[PDB]
């Protein structure tokens, strides 16, 4: 077993975001040191069994760290994962480290697992293009570790078919859609989204969006949103034969910026947004907006416009309770 540990340094935190297939985890601990060395390390944090992900606030921004995430299981084994860093790469001491070759700009993944290895790809933006090629398309498929980076911002990922399972991804530069269910079930593992919503078309981004009827996206790991943001996840407003139901599930997702709402469902489609543990940065009621009702419009026949924000409904499956700041 192993644990693929990434981060994304920015200008106010240090993200942490991992794949583990450590099996029966019951607590994870995060370790941060000020040298290369694990010696010296201390333990900055102690998370639950499902944490893909982990927003350090409190490091020094213009001196380097080193971090490693352990996982504990309940028969008391313990997996420690690669070093991850601010310092530049080693050429030297550092563990070997593979990318799938099926893991390329515009891949078509199709039936199996991919694991990309922490490498770097990207496409630019689709409808400012031609018939675009998502950066990966999955199809019954599993994507792991990828960082996912263009200027101007890159194509996300499509689950064009079946389940979809996204897992470690850091979305450093996104258009409009991270990733775009079109299948079954989309579960969103962990994994980092950035977007300074300040080169699209102006309009803001949606970090998961669904145009597949009778669609599942599952949010878990504590994904995280950085940066600005239009909305988390969003039930295609004004698709081409637009319809429902088209269903999300939180389990856990964090928000550390600004964003306008965190889910966009439209009620005369059925659609079910069912929301636990989420966390958002200066969160009071309302600021942002959680859970928006819209009514589903077919495309070209009028705007899909907003409702307003709903807790406790049919459509809007989540509680106060369910929402906390960072």
């Amino acid at each position: 077993d192993d644990t693929m540990l990434m981060l994304l340094k920015k200008d106010n935190a240090t993200y942490l975001s991992w794949s583990t297939d450590a099996g029966n985890v019951v607590r994870q601990d995060v370790y941060r040191s000020t040298s290369s060395a694990q010696a010296g390390s201390e333990k900055i944090a102690e998370l639950n069994s499902s944490d893909r992900t982990f927003t350090d606030l409190t490091a020094n921004p213009q001196s380097d760290y080193w971090y490693w995430v352990d996982t504990v299981s309940g028969n008391n084994s313990v997996l420690k994962s690669n070093a991850a860093s601010t310092a530049p790469a080693p050429l030297r001491a550092a563990p070997l480290k593979a990318a799938s070759p099926e893991c390329k700009a515009g891949a078509v993944i199709k039936d199996k697992t991919v694991d990309c290895g922490g490498i770097t790809l990207g496409l630019s933006c689709s409808g400012d293009s031609d018939k675009q090629p998502p950066v990966i398309t999955l199809e019954n498929a599993t994507i792991k570790n990828l960082r996912i980076s263009e200027k101007g911002g890159s194509d996300g990922i499509h689950c064009k078919s079946g389940n979809c399972r996204i897992e470690n991804v850091i979305w450093e530069d996104i258009c409009e859609d991270a990733a775009t269910n079109l299948g079954k079930t989309m579960t969103i593992v962990g994994g980092v989204a950035h977007n300074t919503t300040n080169g699209p078309g102006g309009k803001p981004d949606k970090v998961l969006q669904q145009n597949a009827k009778n669609s599942h996206t599952i949010v878990q790991g504590n994904f995280t949103l950085t940066g600005q943001h239009g909305k988390l996840w969003r039930s295609c407003g004004d698709c081409t034969n637009n319809g429902g139901p088209r269903n999300l599930t939180i389990i856990s997702a964090t928000v550390n910026g600004t964003i306008d709402s965190i889910a966009g469902v439209n009620r005369n489609f059925g659609d079910v947004a069912e929301i636990r543990d989420l966390r958002i940065k200066g969160y009071k009621e309302g600021k942002p907006p959680v859970c928006e009702e819209f009514n589903g419009v077919e495309k070209g026949k009028g705007k899909s416009d907003k409702y307003g924000e709903f807790w406790d409904t049919k459509n809007c499956k989540v509680s106060r309770s369910n929402v906390k700041p960072l």
